């Protein structure tokens, strides 16, 4: 019963603008209205949003808060919207191409989301494809306009997103297949809609290919070798991934010593494994010993949901506020392989509670548990799950953009580090190869500090991990020492971190700032673990600067 004030209005007015200049946002807001249309990439479509930006700070710089909550809001708008305007300011927002969250994929990714059940569902689809051409020419537009302004981004990433998208184009690629596949109710589709459904898969074919050819022709040539995106570029892309200005220097030379000190507890945990053995040999021992795989998922279920059913009993009204709807986190498999363990959050109502979602790989049944422990509480409870859930839990007391459109990287992906850490320390990790697990997400993300900020301002290597200043190809072998992954997978989180600048470290440098706003607050007298928890999950996701000043 906390009535919306002034300034939840100037925000959820604003929320109305952003859903009206992105489309895409509705319908992966559940939105009907616009199910076949895509926000405007060109030029025109971003000083658009620019002035929508500009035009809602304009309106909340005049308004006083009138309660705690207004606080928070006026702060975290006035962070996200200024530093958009930052960046679209700068010119780069314009050149925006990278392998995993650049315009490219983000065209062809919303088809997954669209249902497939009626005929009508079936004109969406068509009909979505038919504007996959407009959202493209508005890209290229945009791409072209940073190209005249000198600002291309790195060869690298432009050759991986012509691989991408030529795929999407090809005979037997996406949309090609999404046509040829198409049924409902398990026959194919009424003449009709299919003719649809063939013209907008063959304009959405033709319009990846033109992309492929702009990047080859235009922009590929003048394109720099180059991946390192400097100092100015990083800072303001480090921001958008963690609400903070930090000092990149400072936090380089924490991210090399917290990664020498991971590497220490390791070795420590290894010789709890079995006495002297390297880090190398305790692994082949815990990934070769009967009694750390389980066969079958249904005992792979048993498995997680005993982990957090047993969180949830030990933590509630101890060191988090779990009310009853809560309490659930219903653990089960994927019915695809994303790859890992992921979190969907509660439904507004709580009719659906918290899921947890083991991705089992084609062919896999049995199932190593001592490197996935960690993830458990990671993905589930005290982490996602919680902070996920509170948010949810308290929505009635949350604007529009609050709950729909705020979110920041270091904010939810912090938080998750901080509930590792913290069932580390509560004594849930005591099992050496439980512990082994937790370090070796700790040190693969620690890596990530030092590989993102070494790299894209160019200092000095670490002597442990090689001489001079980082490069991509130091950096490289630097990732393959420090991430126990696939090859495939290397090569991609590789590309990722040069193309994605500032994202990587979010997770590390989230769970720094955390523990940085815990550690000032138990200096105080009186302080309570449980109510620090309560009111900062409460405020829901926003910058570690904004979290600091609604905390302290
Ligand atoms: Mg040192
Ligand atoms: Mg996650």
């Amino acid at each position: 019963v906390r009535p919306k004030s002034a300034i939840d209005a100037v925000a959820d007015a604003y929320t109305e603008k952003l859903i009206e200049l992105n489309p895409s946002f509705a319908t992966t807001l559940g939105l009907p209205g616009h199910e076949t249309e895509y926000q405007d990439y060109s030029p025109a479509g971003a000083a658009a949003h620019a002035e929508a930006t500009r035009l809602a700070l304009e309106a909340l710089a005049g308004l006083e808060p009138s309660d705690d909550v207004d606080a928070v809001t006026l702060d975290a708008m006035r962070e996200r919207l200024g530093l958009e305007l930052e960046i679209h300011q700068s010119g780069w927002d314009a050149a925006d191409l990278n392998n995993i969250a650049s315009p490219a994929q983000d065209i062809r990714a919303i088809f997954d989301l669209m249902p497939t059940d009626t005929v009508e569902h079936w004109e969406h689809i068509a009909g979505r494809a038919a504007n996959v051409p407009g959202a493209i020419e508005g890209y290229i537009a945009s791409l072209r306009a940073a190209k005249d302004d000198r600002k291309v981004a790195a060869a690298r990433q432009i050759r991986i997103v012509i691989e991408q998208t030529g795929r999407y184009a090809a005979e037997d690629g996406f949309f090609a297949k999404m046509a040829a596949d198409a049924s409902l109710g398990d026959a194919p589709l009424p003449a009709e809609v299919q003719d649809k459904l063939d013209a907008g898969t063959s304009a959405a074919r033709s319009a990846y290919s033109a992309l492929g050819a702009f990047l080859r022709d235009e922009l590929l040539p003048v394109a720099p070798e180059k991946d390192a995106v400097g100092r100015e570029r990083y800072s303001l892309a480090s921001r958008s991934f963690i609400g903070a200005e930090v000092d990149l220097e400072e936090t380089y030379a924490w991210g090399v010593q917290e990664l020498e000190r991971l590497i220490s507890e390791q070795e420590k945990v290894a010789g709890q494994i079995k006495p002297g053995a390297s880090i190398e040999e305790a692994k082949s021992i815990l990934n070769n010993d009967p009694a750390r795989q389980i066969k079958g998922t249904d005992a792979l279920k048993a498995w997680m949901q005993e982990l957090s059913d047993r969180a949830v009993s030990e933590l509630a009204d101890v060191h988090f506020d779990i009310p009853d709807v809560m309490k659930t986190l219903e653990c089960m498999i994927a019915p695809t392989d994303e790859g890992g363990i992921y979190y969907t959050g509660p439904s507004d109502d709580f009719s659906r509670p918290g899921r947890m979602w083991w991705s089992v790989p084609a062919g896999e049944d049995t199932f190593t548990t001592w490197s996935e422990t960690t993830t458990v509480f990671h993905e589930g409870v005290p982490g996602h799950h919680l902070q996920v859930a509170t948010a949810t839990y308290r929505r009635e007391l949350l604007n529009n953009w609050r709950r729909n459109v705020c979110w920041v990287s270091g904010h939810g992906e912090g938080w998750a580090l901080y509930a590792e850490q913290l069932m580390l320390e509560l004594g849930y990790l005591k099992d050496p190869g439980d512990h082994m697990g937790m370090l070796d997400g700790q040190r693969m993300r620690a890596a990530r500090v030092v590989f993102d900020i070494g790299v894209h301002l160019e200092l000095p290597v670490p002597e442990r991990w090689g001489t001079g200043t980082w490069t991509p190809e130091k950096g490289f072998d630097f990732l393959k020492a420090n991430l126990d992954i696939s090859e495939g997978q290397l090569q991609f989180e590789f590309t990722r971190y040069l193309g994605w600048p500032g994202q990587a470290p979010s997770y590390k440098v989230g769970q720094r700032l955390w523990e940085q706003i815990r550690a000032e607050l138990e200096s105080r007298e009186g302080f309570d673990l449980k109510s620090f928890h309560s009111k900062a999950l409460n405020i829901g996701s926003v910058g570690l600067d904004v979290l600091r000043r609604a905390l302290l």
